[PDB]
This record gives structure tokens, sequence and C-alpha cells, in this order.
């Protein structure tokens, strides 16, 4: 499957793609204004991701630091990145389906829009300013708006039981952005797309 991977945000955003334990394609790369970066997704992957990191610095071997998304210090992504992170997700070629979603359940750093540019389904978006309207409890200094879970590690914020509600943290993400993920049992804002579509994912989609 193809994705393309568009930076229409003003300020420069370094890519992520990455099933959890291993790189999606390349796994990473630097976007400036307009760039925009096709990449390869092996159909059948389940549980990818794709994310975008803010304010990065990388040496020529490509070790360095993100502010938020950082995966671990690499400009190709291996691994999942820290939070804040704009989640946009997706598992393909599940029994003839394909499945895609936002998610704000490891917070939000970059408003995104995720999109089939086949026919056959909607696209999603979570493109509110959350960042500037952040709770003062989640705000994150290097910028982005944690969630709950990351910043105050209880079983209710986590789901940790398997049992847990929508919190005052969750209604904040849920209300600008009703149509991504806002805790681990939102009801689920999941798109089912034909087995094999193609999408793009803009950053900075407004």
């Amino acid at each position: 499957a193809t994705f393309e991977i568009v930076n229409r945000c003003s300020y420069t955003v370094w890519a992520a793609a990455s099933k959890g334990d291993a790189a999606l394609d390349a796994g990473g790369r630097q976007l400036n204004s307009g760039e925009s970066w096709t990449i390869n997704v092996e159909p059948g992957t389940n549980g990818g991701k794709i994310w975008a990191r803010t304010d990065c610095y990388f040496d020529d071997s490509g070790s360095g630091i993100c502010k938020t998304g950082d995966c671990g210090g690499l400009l190709r992504c291996k691994r999942f990145g820290r939070p804040p992170t704009t989640l946009a997700e997706f598992s393909l070629n599940q029994y003839g389906k394909d499945y895609i979603d936002i998610s704000n359940i490891k917070g939000f750093n970059v408003p995104m829009d995720f999109s089939p540019t086949t026919r056959g389904c909607r696209g999603v978006r979570c493109a509110a300013d959350i960042v500037g309207q952040c709770p003062a409890k989640l705000k994150a200094p290097g910028g982005g708006c944690n969630d709950a879970c990351t910043v105050f590690q209880t079983s209710e914020y986590c789901c940790t039981t398997g049992k847990c509600g929508p919190t005052e943290y969750s209604r904040f993400f849920k209300r600008l952005c009703p149509d991504a993920f806002s805790y681990v049992l939102d009801k689920p804002t999941t798109v089912t797309c034909p087995g094999s579509s193609n999408y793009r994912v803009t950053f900075c989609p407004t």
C-alpha cells in the first residue's frame, strides 16, 4: 500500500512510520514545509502508526533528539515515539478490510488529516488547536498536550484493568476532536476501508 505523507505545516517536521518492532519503509524523514514523502507499506501490516516529530536535531549518523515523538533518538524510527504524538493508526488487509483511525490516546502534538486516496471510505481529521487550549496540567514543556495516562500513571487514565470511564481530561480531547480516540475504551472511531486502499497523511491540513 502507498502512503503519501505531506507536511502542510509552516514548520519542519520529522515524519516517522513504525509498526512498533520495525520501521515502515525508511522509518523516518525530514519534511520541510510543503514537502511530500511517499512510503510503501507491506500488505497485511498490523498495528502501523505514522506521526510527526517536532524540534529535532540529528547528526550525520541519524542520531539525535526531538522534543515530541522521539523514537529512541533515531531519525529512522524502529519503535514508537515518546508522547505527546497525534497518531495515524492502521491495520491493512485484515480479512479483506483496512482499518484506519486517528488517536489522541498518546496526546497531541501536530494537527493531522488521515484520508484514503482510493475510493470506498471517508477520511478522519483532528485539526483543532489542542495545544493552545491544552489544560495546564497536561501541557508538555517541549510542546504538545500530553494525555492523562502519560502524566498521572493511574489505572483509571491508563485503563490498566480493562475497566475505565471517560475523564475530565479525555473529554477535553474528545470535545475538540470527536473523530479521534480520546481514551482506551472510547466508542471506536475506526474507519473501515477496502483492503489494499492507499492513503495520504497531511500534517496541518488547515
